């Protein structure tokens, strides 16, 4: 099954001049337990944006361009960035926006870090349908000396 894995600021915001203006420590290692030994699937400029492989995890980059580094795996297409990840459980697409939008009506769970921050973005969450998805986990936190904002972790499931 295909999961998405992203955090969102007030109006669905995840960037900013490719970044992420927020630092969550938090978030960052819940973004690492449910990925880790997994394939994460990402797009070209997530890729420049993180700006190393993640460790532990097949790296696969969608990009229509020939790849610059044989530490990652490079794909052309959605369909071979799928086949590319082989016989797994649970494929983890990690952005960016552009790739959410083509993701999403495949994928059969959301992991998601609702932020109570207020940033100006460029980039977007895709709009989902609420009816179609289940809340099945969420756990609230309120801000403490790491992490300035409060956030909620939620995972919804298609119904
Ligand atoms: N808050 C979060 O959870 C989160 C998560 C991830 C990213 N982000 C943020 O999102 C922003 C980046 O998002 P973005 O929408 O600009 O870019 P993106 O989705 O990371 O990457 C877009 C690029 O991926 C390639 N691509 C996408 N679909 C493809 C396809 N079907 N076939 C071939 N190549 C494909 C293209 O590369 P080429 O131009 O090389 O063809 C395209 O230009 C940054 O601000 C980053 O910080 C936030
Ligand atoms: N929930 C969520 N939060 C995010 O920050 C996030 N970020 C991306 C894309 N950007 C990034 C940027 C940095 C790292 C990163 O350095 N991760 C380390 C941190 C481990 C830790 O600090 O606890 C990793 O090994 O995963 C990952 C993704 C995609 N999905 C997300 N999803
Ligand atoms: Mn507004
Ligand atoms: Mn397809
Ligand atoms: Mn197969
Ligand atoms: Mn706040
Ligand atoms: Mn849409």
């Amino acid at each position: 099954m295909i999961s998405l894995i992203a955090a969102l600021a007030v109006d669905r915001v995840i960037g900013m001049e490719n970044a992420m203006p927020w630092n969550l420590p938090a978030d960052l290692a819940w973004f690492k337990r449910n990925t880790l030994n997994k394939p994460v699937i990402m797009g070209r400029h997530t890729w420049e944006s993180i700006g190393r492989p993640l460790p532990g995890r097949k790296n696969i980059i969608l990009s229509s361009q020939p790849g610059t580094d044989d530490r990652v795996t490079w794909v052309k297409s959605v369909d071979e960035a799928i086949a590319a990840c082989g016989d797994v459980p649970e494929i983890m697409v990690i952005g960016g926006g552009r790739v959410y939008e083509q993701f999403l009506p495949k994928a059969q769970k959301l992991y998601l870090t609702h932020i109570d921050a207020e940033v100006e973005g460029d980039t977007h969450f895709p709009d989902y349908e609420p009816d179609d998805w289940e809340s099945v986990f969420s756990e609230f936190h309120d801000a403490d000396a790491q992490n300035s904002h409060s956030y909620c972790f939620e995972i919804l499931e298609r119904r």
